[PDB]
């Protein structure tokens, strides 16, 4: 009903309202209700909480945690503890994080309860949005969303990304008819285990209903330029699915067969439009040509997926390109109450009834006074930057995520953060988040090949390619040759493999699993760049004494003077080696 979604969408914007102007009090009973639930776990009772569900309390007593703090209740939970270790409820499953431990995606626990939460902050999107861009319930959603890898603990719960968890469960699975969340893409599309099928199907259901699409997108930039990629591979073949209205006999997997035999029928002329649309040579405004009803692009473009806008503003002929939330595997946070803005504009508005949130100021170890004098949500000031710390009902308490935010400005009493970034992070190209340390060790332990012919490597440093789809990481050696014996190609590809091999789960699975990372490079570059960029920051005011090589360089002028200064590249020549779940198991 016309006036029963009108009504829905005003009481979720009072909702809004209500929790922004009382802030501090959603915060405060927040907390109570996680104080007071798992008043009897072993981490609060250890640290002597005693049942105190109060703030102040709180913050004297719990200590401020990183992930390796907890690690021994979480590995304890994970295989097979099923006492209240961090929480009163079960642990229902772990959510695996992108963000990772000794090269291990981090294991976050969740409750079956948490997926209300979820899907209250999903539920304040489309009545945000529909105030700016009004009758985005009279069409579909073309959104690529998609399952990735599973696996088991030894204690048999399942560890799997969050957004795989919502997908199966009957939140998303068995959800009601919403005209907001109307998607071309089925169900089955979605869960289905083989990626290229799903790709293949979601582009296919997508193509099929592209007149009754008002927007676009996937969940990050990255995951929605391969499905423009992946059209502009298989645009031939999906064109002939149409035509014919028969699907590809590569599609094997049956519950894909049936969805997408409720919507795919033989159609010629939408076939000859589809050929006529990529077979020209310039893709620019390739959106918004296939899908002439596409008001916006609907993906995350803060933080490190910003390195794509020129390439989405290219497909899309610059349309809107939209950031809704903020979330993370151990807790959902925010949405952008300016999703019409600009993507060096935006700022989310944290929930205060997703978790209890505190800030530490940022100019590591926290003394005994930061640790207590962690600012409150409403207590944050314009301007200045913090790390986020958040106490979840899924048994995490006062855990820094290492995320550090900017205060933008106030939605009545509640905080509007501009994501800065994920401390150490220095590559990304989809969900991988390589740090400085891993990436230190991976060229350390590739700089061992160059031993036997009496070579070194004097300087490096690193950038995220993204002129190729998928992206992927880029070296810059300059070598200090010794010996007599040339370095062959086969021992720089070997180097390649060698640094791919050493890296986070993450990277090793986007490069196997899903495809969504390319070969990494290393690019040789005449002797003396490294000093050359020395001599930039000489000039700047550097120090002899104090300069540094920097690991990783994102500004680019500096990447263009180091890519002028190439003398040869080598690529991995196979993938590093990837299998589901910890090593350890
Ligand atoms: N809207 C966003 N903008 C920028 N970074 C984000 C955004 N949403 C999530 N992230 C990052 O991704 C992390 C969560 O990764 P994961 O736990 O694998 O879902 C967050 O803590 C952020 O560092």
């Amino acid at each position: 009903s016309d006036e029963s979604l009108a009504e829905k969408n005003k009481n979720k914007l009072q909702f809004i309202e209500d929790v922004t102007t009382n802030a501090d009090d959603v915060q405060r009973r927040v907390l109570e209700e996680i104080l007071s639930r798992n008043a009897d776990v072993e981490y609060l009772k250890r640290h002597g909480l005693e049942g105190r569900t109060d703030r102040e309390t709180f913050k004297h007593i719990m200590p401020v945690v990183t992930y390796e703090d907890i690690q021994p209740e979480i590995n304890r939970i994970a295989n097979g503890d099923k006492s209240q270790v961090l929480c009163s409820n079960p642990i229902s499953e772990f959510l695996t994080s992108s963000g990772t431990s000794g090269g291990e995606r981090k294991l976050m626990p969740t409750i079956e309860e948490e997926l209300d939460r979820r899907s209250l902050l999903y539920s304040l999107l489309m009545p945000v949005m529909d105030q700016f861009v009004p009758g985005l319930d009279k069409g579909k959603g073309m959104y690529f969303l998609f399952i990735k890898s599973e696996s088991k603990t030894p204690g048999g719960l399942p560890a799997r990304p969050v957004l795989t968890s919502y997908y199966k469960s009957s939140h998303f699975k068995n959800r009601p008819y919403d005209p907001y969340t109307n998607y071309t893409s089925p169900n089955q599309t979605i869960l289905c285990s083989d990626s290229y099928q799903s790709m293949y199907s979601q582009m296919l259901c997508g193509l099929c209903q592209h007149k009754e699409v008002l927007r676009v997108g996937a969940v990050f930039a990255s995951g929605f330029i391969r499905a423009i990629k992946f059209l502009e591979k298989h645009w031939p073949e999906l064109a002939r699915d149409i035509r014919t209205g028969t699907l590809s006999s590569e599609i094997t997997d049956s519950s894909v067969r049936e969805a997408v035999g409720e919507i795919l029928k033989p159609d010629p002329k939408l076939a000859d439009f589809v050929e006529s649309e990529c077979r020209k040579t310039s893709w620019q405004g390739i959106i918004t040509r296939l899908w002439p009803n596409t008001k916006y692009v609907d993906v995350i473009v803060t933080g490190t997926m910003s390195q794509y806008i020129p390439t989405l503003d290219y497909y899309s002929n610059g349309l809107p390109l939209v950031c809704t939330m903020y979330a993370s595997s151990e807790c959902y946070f925010g949405v952008n109450l300016r999703p019409l803005c600009k993507p060096s504009e935006v700022s989310y508005t944290l929930i205060p009834n997703m978790a209890y949130f505190e800030f530490l100021p940022v100019h590591k170890a926290l003394t005994e006074k930061e640790q207590q004098e962690l600012v409150d949500l409403v207590d944050v000031k314009l301007g200045q930057e913090y790390e986020l710390v958040v106490t979840t009902y899924a048994g995490l308490y006062r855990y820094r995520v290492g995320d550090v935010l900017s205060v933008a400005g106030f939605k009545n009493n509640a905080p509007q953060f501009s994501f800065i970034c994920r401390k150490n992070v220095v590559l990304s190209i989809d969900s991988d988040k390589t740090d400085e340390v891993e990436l230190q060790n991976a060229v350390k332990n590739a700089v061992t090949h160059l031993v036997p012919f009496d070579a070194s490597l004097s300087e490096y440093t690193s950038y995220a390619d993204t002129s190729s789809i998928p992206g992927h990481y880029v070296l810059f050696w300059e070598l200090c040759l010794n010996g007599n014996t040339p370095i062959p190609p086969s021992v720089f590809e070997d180097c390649c493999l060698t640094i791919e091999e050493s890296l986070n789960s993450v990277y090793r699975q986007g490069r196997v699993s899903d495809k969504s990372i390319g070969p990494l490079e290393i690019k040789m570059v005449e002797s003396g760049t490294f000093d050359k960029l020395m001599d930039y920051a000489i000039s700047l005011g550097a120090s002899i004494n104090q300069y540094k090589t920097p690991r990783c360089v994102k500004f680019a002028p500096i990447i263009e003077l180091l890519n002028s200064r190439v003398v040869d590249s080598y690529f991995s020549p196979k993938c590093p080696k990837w299998s589901p779940g910890h090593k350890q198991w």
